């Protein structure tokens, strides 16, 4: 099966995303953002030194980009896992990861959003930023309900499942929000 | 006019449904699920007995179905009442009860929404079941996610979206259903 | 560069584009509704006098002439602000007042929704009013809905959503103006 894994940035999307590749056998995990990144470098070895550089890219190149990214993952398994972005804040407003081909070819079965607390979500930004913006409860709880709009347009579009892990509540140990997506993630794989 | 009505199951949509089928003539109202049923039986009576039987049928059939019975539907009358769902729960996520391909038939004039208070939800559920039990938090989700997708689908198909507040306490039995009749009503009679 | 300015009506919205105008070179603020009102008194004299005829007008000439205005809007200049409504209220429900084409012509970079508080925006309707009414919970639809219809514009034609927040109390009149008008400067300005 196929879905697309997204969530608001640096609140352990990664985590679940590295987790799941140990535990899940014949199941691909994969970094929308690093595909491209990869292609762009291969496409345009002159200009793409860093992942950054895609950002300065035309639209239109940067668009190609993405959809033969959308090409690479297109083939690569029959369970894929695909971690991206539904949103991405910008000063300009929030801006879609994904493209209409991105969806049309990925053909993804469904879409997954992982919902935290924003107290949460504050918290391990700033763990992990001490580890090596920053934004409001208020931000964050926008941010949220935004990529629900965005998943539920993209449901619309392609017919696909939207599924929301809730990992609101309040963690009784630490890393408890992880474990629990991942094993939800994998009771939904295997029914 | 052709509107295609939504509500969160077991929440009185069907009542209503039947209440204007009563109540109003020169308008014809169906139940989609059913429509889906007798095509299935027609097309694969080997399989389908039950209106449950549906699950078991490939993704690509399942469609062809819908579009058959869509067919039949949008040319069934003049004036038109969908019984639909904007989306169903199911383990692996909220998933459009409509395809493209549906409304593009259809071609409703508008979509409604009947929105209810989730206590009352509840209420009414364990009444009906006496005659899975969800959460408050669960109905509102619900609710909110019914209205995305009726806005996505206004938005690709330039469509009308209408919601009926029915979150009100009820001062009698039955008050829900008959304002939202009223309601319906006179908007199609404008 | 080019965004779509929308907001729920009479909140306050056009203060902030005749506030850019006066305030951005290089920049053409301009109303898609004043460009529809004008090219149909010019195409249908006979129909359109006060800017309500247009309601009078068939669909399909009311779209020719939303496509003539999106035409004449997209060809007019360089850096653009059109003021526009995501959505508006109507006896059938809410209905998009952007079509397809005037995206697909206008190519907007971005959207921006001035979201206010339903107070604010009552009081400012009756401060409208006795200068020359719905309800705080009609109101708060109206801007959800406003954000879907924006969300969804993004997903299909890849564009920018920018929500500008006025629902804190403005501590001196016309705080929420000033603010939204920096904000969206510091934004052009990038
Ligand atoms: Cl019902
Ligand atoms: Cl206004």
């Amino acid at each position: 099966m196929r879905f697309i894994l997204t969530g608001v940035p640096g609140a352990g999307k990664t985590t679940v995303c590295n987790k799941l590749a140990e535990k899940m056998s014949n199941l691909s995990v994969v970094n929308y953002g690093d595909v491209i990144f990869e292609e762009a470098k291969k496409l345009y070895p002159s200009i793409i030194q860093v992942r950054e550089d895609t950002r300065k890219l035309p639209r239109a190149d940067y668009r190609n980009i993405q959809i033969e990214a959308a090409k690479k993952i297109g083939l690569i398994t029959d369970n894929l896992i695909v971690d991206t972005h539904m949103s991405l804040k910008t000063p300009y407003g929030f801006y879609p990861g994904l493209i209409p081909e991105t969806i049309n070819i990925i053909q993804p079965d469904g879409i997954i959003l992982l919902e935290f607390n924003p107290r949460d979500v504050i918290a391990r930004r700033e763990k992990d930023r001490l580890a090596g913006d920053m934004e409001s409860e208020t931000d964050i709880l926008l941010h949220q309900q935004v990529n629900r709009m965005f998943a539920v347009s993209y449901s619309a579009i392609n017919q696909c499942y939207v599924k929301i892990i809730d990992l609101t509540w309040p963690q009784e140990y630490e890393f408890q929000h992880t474990e629990y997506a991942v094993n939800k993630i994998i009771e939904m794989l295997n029914f």
